């Protein structure tokens, strides 16, 4: 329905509202590794493209503060071409590839998700054990995940990192769905993060203008091969996005 389409997109623009109130778990976390710092500018951007339903996600880049050997600054977030649903994300198994990116650390994932949960995902622990053991560039010890989680007339955040073990049964796992066989809330660990507005980040998205293939799955692989530039992201409901035909 086209018809639908412009309605859904109307909808989505109040969005931001949900930027206004935003929570970040910190509760008990280990007083010993990184702390991540994101800024407000990225995070904002990130829920205004984004879907309540369908997760996406984005590849962080950051640096480290020459005062604080802890703390890690996320400063890009790359849109990669991908698909989703209620549960999971769909990335190509080819990371980003640019000269811009090549000087920054990669620190890991993020990614919008329906409701809270009382568990990191068994889908994030294995999308995450796959990114760790085929590139090389990840680093167990800084690379994490942020759930950007709808609440009611909210988003609430939560970052952790793999344990050893979690990245072991992570790399083994088969099962896509929510209670596969050994899985334990001991495979990851809450990390420290905070949402601060002192400083930007950038956006690098898909060469052609299109990372959202919601809507053209046909068009999107594992295997698919693509380029990144600098650029303020489209809306989940863009022009560009809209399947191929109704």
């Amino acid at each position: 329905s086209r018809t639908e389409w412009r309605v859904r997109a109307i909808s989505s623009t109040n969005l931001h509202l949900r930027t206004q109130h935003i929570y970040v778990n910190s509760d008990d976390v280990k007083d010993t590794g990184y702390t991540y710092i994101l800024p407000k500018n990225i995070l904002k951007k990130f829920i205004t493209i984004s879907d309540l339903r369908t997760q996406i996600a984005g590849f962080m880049y950051g640096v480290s503060p020459p005062d604080n050997p802890q703390v890690k600054e996320i400063r890009c977030i790359v849109l990669v071409p991908q698909t989703g649903s209620h549960q999971q994300v769909n990335l190509p198994t080819q990371l980003p590839d640019h000269e811009l990116l090549r000087d920054f650390e990669p620190l890991g994932w993020m990614h919008t998700q329906p409701n809270e949960l009382p568990q990191l995902s068994p889908q994030d622990v294995t999308t995450h054990a796959k990114l760790l053991t085929d590139n090389i560039s990840w680093d167990g010890e800084k690379t994490v995940m942020i759930t950007c989680s709808f609440t009611p007339g909210s988003v609430s955040l939560t970052a952790y990192k793999l344990t050893p073990s979690g990245y072991e049964w992570g790399k083994a796992n088969t099962d896509k769905g929510n209670n596969p066989k050994g899985y334990m809330p001991t495979h990851y660990e809450k990390v420290q993060m905070l949402l601060s507005d002192r400083f930007l980040g950038y956006f690098m998205v898909p060469s052609n203008g299109v990372w959202n293939y919601n809507f053209q799955g046909q068009r999107w692989s594992p295997a698919m091969k693509f380029d990144v530039c600098l650029s303020n992201p489209k809306e989940y409901y863009h022009e560009d996005h809209r399947p191929v035909h109704f």
